[PDB]
DNA sequence: ATTATGACGCT
DNA sequence: AGCGTCAT
């Protein structure tokens, strides 16, 4: 009862951008705007691989990890922008720097954390204490909230979506007034209109759409934001969570959609998140582990209490190729031009790095994939990072991976080499 | 023959 | 450390 957490805290925010690669490209390229298109990686083997879609294309049937060539199967008149290649490799410049735009106008609301080249988690509980003073116990209006969805709603006692949007946001708003919700649910709402304000800012300053979740948690937040997209955002309040979380597959929840997400299904025999609250904490913990047990416990209830951590850099820096089927690397000469392209790459992401943000890299980190693994590292070793200089780097490298070629002749390379990989890692201040 | 990333957990 | 999991 009186003493039981409820979760509710914090307001949290997650930004997703829309179609992340394509929109940077449709920007750049206004023939590309209001149409079907993707993004696509190389283009000899089967049209190119695409790694990113508009929402036009998605109609089609078009997705990510589909061969070009199959893609136009679905949509004839698909529009296909390529990813830079440079040195040998495809080069993914443009799309951190124009992630970086987007990042550096969430800072100026708000503490984030990068959470992928076009995700941010938002802690916005002190922006919303702020607001909330300002705001005076005025209500709030819909007219600041005009492209927010409140999950769950409408309820209870207009067959088109915006109109089904407004009634839901008209309920919960006539609620919030009528002081029939929480303090919390207040809080979520300040929050959805600070985000409405955040995401505005985005598109005004750099042409880009997004979508985003408000809740009280990262996990909440993430699950809202994909609610609703695009261009939308999604308030997910603590008094939704029951009925949301009914039929949601497990799956679905940040962390649980690989291995352990199947073995909580397997083990306990359910589906959906909701489910888990039957278990109690000690038998969650009994089959998936201390911690994983307590964080499943408290979940399915709605609770996390991971913090939003203030980092709105990588804390790596990484280059790395595929060498695929009849492609891979059997020389040593071949393991050494391609370690020196990569490391070129590093280099000079490296030197902008630190000339932008005030630190070095200190260890490099080599890893490579030998032909017929199972896995994609099959060996990873490190070495000290002292020099920012790709001859250096490329030497170090093959000093470390040398010994894994098991041919006699040295001049051959075997069993040949079907990725290579660098990265520098443990930053420190300069 | 998806490819190129990136954070964090385990022992 | 080196490996594995989960994710864009
Ligand atoms: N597996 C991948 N390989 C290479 N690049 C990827 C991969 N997944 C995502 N990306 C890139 C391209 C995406 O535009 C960008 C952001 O990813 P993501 O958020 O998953 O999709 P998206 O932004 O293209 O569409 P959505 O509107 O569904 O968010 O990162
Ligand atoms: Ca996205
Ligand atoms: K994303």
């Amino acid at each position: 009862g009186p003493h039981m957490a409820t979760g509710q805290d914090r307001v949290v925010a997650l930004v997703d951008m829309d179609c992340f690669f394509v929109q940077v490209e449709q920007r750049q390229n206004p023939h590309l705007r209001n149409k079907p298109c993707a993004v696509v990686q190389y283009k000899s083997w089967k049209g190119g691989g695409i790694i990113a879609v508009s929402y036009e294309a998605r109609a089609f049937g078009v997705t990510a990890s589909m061969w070009a060539d199959d893609a136009k199967k679905l949509c004839p008149d698909l529009l296909l922008a390529q990813v830079r290649e440079s040195r040998g490799k495809a080069n993914l410049t443009k799309y951190r720097e124009a992630s970086v735009e987007v990042m550096e106008i969430m800072s100026r609301f708000a503490v984030i954390e990068r959470a992928s080249i076009d995700e941010a988690y938002v802690d916005l509980t002190s922006a919303v204490q702020e607001r909330l003073q300002k705001l005076q116990g005025q209500p709030i209006s819909a007219d600041l909230l005009p492209s927010t969805y409140i999950e769950g709603l409408p309820q209870g006692p207009t067959v088109q979506k915006e109109g089904m949007r407004k009634q839901g946001l008209f309920q919960w708003l006539d609620s919030l007034q009528i002081d029939n919700l929480t303090s919390p649910d207040l809080q979520l709402t300040v929050g959805a209109v600070i985000v409405e304000e955040m995401r505005a800012a985005i598109e005004r300053e750099t042409g880009f759409q997004c979508s985003a979740g408000i809740s009280h948690n990262k996990v909440l937040a993430k699950l809202a934001c994909g609610l609703n997209k695009p261009n939308r955002q999604t308030l997910v309040s603590h008094g939704s969570v029951p009925q949301l979380f009914s039929q949601m597959p497990i799956r679905k929840i940040r962390s649980l959609g690989g291995k352990l997400g199947a073995s909580v299904i397997e083990i306990l025999g359910i589906e959906y998140m909701g489910e888990l609250t039957q278990f109690t904490e000690s038998q969650l913990q009994s089959h998936f582990g201390e911690k994983n047990g307590s964080w499943l416990y408290a979940m399915c209830r709605g609770i996390e209490h991971d913090p939003v951590k203030p980092r709105q850099l990588p804390k790596t820096i990484g280059c790395s190729k595929n060498f695929p089927g009849k492609t891979a690397l059997a020389t040593r000469e071949q393991v050494q031009w391609w370690l020196l392209q990569l490391a070129q790459e590093l280099e000079e992401r490296l030197t902008k790095d630190r000339n932008d943000n005030d630190r070095v890299a200190t260890q490099l980190v080599v890893s490579i994939r030998v032909q017929g693994d199972k896995r994609l590292s099959s060996l990873r070793r490190c070495c000290a990072l002292t020099r920012y200089d790709a001859h250096k780097m490329s030497h170090d490298a093959f000093t470390v991976i040398k010994n894994c070629n098991t041919s006699g002749i040295q001049t051959e390379w075997s069993p040949p080499l079907t990725m290579l990989f660098l990265c520098a890692t443990k930053f420190s201040a300069s």
